Formats: C-alpha cells, sequence, structure tokens
C-alpha cells in the first residue's frame, strides 16, 4: 500500500520572510552572485568535513572525495549543485544561516582550537538566499553521518517545508536543486556557468566539475 511520508511545515522568521519577499519582488542586476554564494556554502561545507577528519578520520566512510559538481538540466529547467561536504543535520537545516544570527557560531569556538580557519558561513542570513535571484523554488537534500537524509524546500511565501528524504541517498554531502525562473534560462548554458565560476569562484581550494548534457 501507500506510505505516509512524514512532513513538517515551518515559517520563515519575520525579517527573513520580508527579505525573501524583497528578493523576489525586486529586480536586481548582478543576479550572477547566486552561484558564488552557493559555491561558498559547498566549499565551507567541505571545510567542515576537512576539519572533522583530522580529529575523526572515520567520518570518511560515507565519502572521502571533496569536490563540487554542477549538474544543469536544460529539459527540467533545474540547476543542481552537489557537494560531498559535511552535509547538514536536522539542526543545521532548521538553524540555518538566517535563523541563527548575532548569536555566535558555537562550533566555531572549538573548531578554531582544532586548527580550523574562518570558512563556515553558518549565521549570515544572506548568502544562501541568493538562490531566489534566479530560482523560483529551491530544494536542498542533505545527509550528515550523524543524522538522516532530509529534504528542505520552499517557494517563499513566508513558509518552508522539511521532510525525511525517501529519495536517492547521496551517501554524504549536499544537493541543492534550483528551479530557475522562465526568464533565467541563460544559466542553463555550460558557457554561462563557466563565465560565472571562473570569475567568482576562481579561488576555490576544491575541484569543480560541470556535467554538460
Amino acid at each position: 500500500p501507500m506510505e505516509e511520508e512524514e512532513v513538517e511545515t515551518f515559517a520563515f522568521q519575520a525579517e527573513i520572510a520580508q527579505l525573501m519577499s524583497l528578493i523576489i519582488n525586486t529586480f536586481y542586476s548582478n543576479k550572477e552572485i547566486f552561484l558564488r554564494e552557493l559555491i561558498s556554502n559547498s566549499s565551507d561545507a567541505l571545510d567542515k568535513i576537512r576539519y572533522e577528519t583530522l580529529t575523526d578520520p572515520s567520518k570518511l566512510d560515507s565519502g572521502k572525495e571533496l569536490h563540487i559538481n554542477l549538474i544543469p538540466n536544460k529539459q527540467d529547467r533545474t540547476l543542481t549543485i552537489v557537494d560531498t561536504g559535511i552535509g547538514m543535520t536536522k539542526a543545521d537545516l532548521i538553524n540555518n544561516l538566517g535563523t541563527i544570527a548575532k548569536s555566535g557560531t558555537k562550533a566555531f569556538m572549538e573548531a578554531l582550537q582544532a586548527g580550523a580557519d574562518i570558512s563556515m558561513i553558518g549565521q549570515f542570513g544572506v548568502g544562501f538566499y541568493s538562490a531566489y535571484l534566479v530560482a523560483e523554488k529551491v530544494t536542498v537534500i542533505t545527509k550528515h553521518n550523524d543524522d538522516e537524509q532530509y529534504a528542505w524546500e520552499s517557494s517563499a511565501g513566508g513558509s518552508f517545508t522539511v521532510r525525511t528524504d525517501t529519495g536517492e541517498p547521496m551517501g554524504r554531502g549536499t544537493k541543492v536543486i534550483l528551479h530557475l525562473k522562465e526568464d533565467q534560462t541563460e544559466y542553463l548554458e555550460e558557457r554561462r556557468i563557466k563565465e560565472i565560476v571562473k570569475k567568482h569562484s576562481q579561488f576555490i581550494g576544491y575541484p569543480i566539475t560541470l556535467f554538460v548534457e
């Protein structure tokens, strides 16, 4: 018979929701920043796992490769960004960069002592939301070794849903699926992608691969 997947609906915090409204209902010229910020999330996520392995190498069972993969789908009108980073936990998903702000990143304190550098955008509620400059809806599927695989999703409107993901398991890392707006079909070209990544993501200490259909 059918299975009833568990679902949970939350609302964006007041100022975040208004920011979401601002982004979508206002025209911006330099929309291309979306890729730079999203790549930063992936690299920072890779830095998280990078530092995990020095103190606990067994976290690499779910994957040792550290890279960013771009998968454009010209037929679906979707741009998929996948990384093999630390992945996100149910806590990190809901307490994302935006909900927790001006509170101070707790992990950063102990991470600093472990020898970690400042490369963890987990508080600044601005970078991640750049996805809505090009996409109408973004879904983020992630799994962290210490947690299950979850799917976060929202079409703005002040609300967002989270659910346990029964789909394809990535092992470890982050999968962000951007549903680009109809007027944003330019970012489905392999050339346009390279244009942005070379320019904005040139100083990435990890391999970047674009899968061109």
